[PDB]
């Protein structure tokens, strides 16, 4: 029995509304949810859904220098595998094994719809419409070390804006871009952008290419066997068209705009 | 010294106008020419930039089950590493070893401006307006192992339509598109098919979205010691975001189209 660690994340993990009536894997759906079903599948082995204790995806403590999140619960024989929608960094990838990207993603822009930005230079430009990211996270990060002119710009507004624009949580971002009557802009993955633009009341959307390119990717302990029949999984799956077809159902079909 | 085995297709490599005045790989210029120059800078080794000799990708015969192009290099010791636009596939990943995806593309049609296609399905749809795609690439393996309707029926077409709509080379099939007078759609990587799009005579065009969603990966034999090192060195050169500039200087649109 292979322990799956995971963490609750829509669309790709989440409980099923009747999760009380239900027990096992089967009280979760979503994405990572059939994701993980099919790379069983594919590769033979009964697994079980775990959700990762500090609700963290993985980052080395500088004090302590101790991995926690879902890369920690492998790096330390505590989980066989991790099957969330976890980013593929350097730092991760020299502890744990990764297999190729189920998905690509991206830093974007969410606008509320009606919003006269069209990108990241646009937004550099200006500053009649604020906007920021989390105040913590790769995103932040992302600027304060981006050499591109476009975003160290971008760097010097946010850091020095007023009122501030750096946002707590994913949930206060998307609100204040919903309540700053098109005053404000967001930046986050790109499929979280794309994901609440198929979330009613419908106000918002991504606009523009991403300012970069990520990819998260099933991970394994380092050395793990079970690492190579996972990642044939994954570009089986892909080629199949399976993973098109997981994207296409929980952003999509299940859209609302 | 490392021996870097590549393939001319451009712009990811090529031949200086004034090549003949160069030497060694000064001689090349491209994006996998400066990814080239920058793995070896984080891994720390010297290389000579060879170019593939059956000018093939990669792709195993059926019967005699042997490699040829870039991939027969990688597997019959002809070559250390492969830097080029490789497209990382299952079949691939089970022979050789691949870095994480340095950039990503996406199957595409091109067509000669005024050709009454503007989809995969239109094209399967009839057969007026001929198809194919390159030998041994990793494209035709894409149909010939695809059981998505349209494909599949694509692949049926394909192998059945006479004379052969496939072709040796890239320029062999973009040459195609052109003389044809448009009783010819060319399938090719998105990748490719923007770059001409931009550059003249300006005669052919890409329509409708991608048929798929991959990515070129670094190769290297399995078990090369290079493997890990230059996984880790694209992953860096990703984080620093040298990928996105040696894609944007590239694909740098000068407006000839
Ligand atoms: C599809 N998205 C959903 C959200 C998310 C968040 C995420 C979690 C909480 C929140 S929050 O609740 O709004 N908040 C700020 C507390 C915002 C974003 C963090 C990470 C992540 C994903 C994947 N993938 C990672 O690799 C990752 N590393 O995350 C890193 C830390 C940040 O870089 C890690 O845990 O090592
Ligand atoms: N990228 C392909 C070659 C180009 C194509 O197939 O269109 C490969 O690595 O085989």
């Amino acid at each position: 029995t292979v322990v799956v660690t995971t963490i609750l994340e829509s669309p790709y993990v989440m409980m099923k509304k009747n999760h009380e009536m239900l027990e096992g894997n089967e009280r979760y759906e979503g994405y990572c949810v059939d994701l993980a079903a099919e790379i069983a599948k594919h590769c033979g082995f009964k697994y079980k859904l775990t959700i990762v204790g500090d609700g963290k995806y993985g980052a080395r403590d500088a004090d302590t220098k101790i991995w926690n999140g879902m890369v920690g619960e492998l790096v330390y024989g505590k989980a066989d595998i991790a099957i969330a929608p976890l980013t593929i960094t350097l730092v991760r990838e020299e502890v744990i094994d990764f297999s190729k990207p189920f998905m690509s993603l991206g830093i974007s822009i969410m606008i509320k719809k009606g919003t006269p930005i069209e990108s990241a230079e646009d937004l550099s430009k200006q500053t009649e419409i604020a906007y920021g990211t989390l105040d913590s996270g790769s995103t932040k990060e992302f600027f304060r070390r981006s050499k591109i002119a476009v975003f160290d710009k971008m760097w010097t507004y946010m850091r020095s804006a007023e009122p501030s624009v750096f946002v707590r949580t994913t949930a206060e971002g998307v609100a204040r871009v919903r309540k700053s009557k098109g005053k404000y802009a967001y930046l986050l993955e790109s499929t979280m952008n794309e994901y609440i633009e198929q979330r009613k009341p419908c106000d918002t959307m991504k606009v523009g290419g991403n300012l970069d390119s990520k990819g998260y990717g099933i991970a394994t302990p380092k050395g793990s066997s079970l690492g190579n029949a996972v990642n044939l999984a994954v570009l089986k799956l892909n080629e199949q068209g399976l993973l098109d077809k997981l994207k296409n159902k929980w952003w999509y079909d299940k859209g609302e705009c």
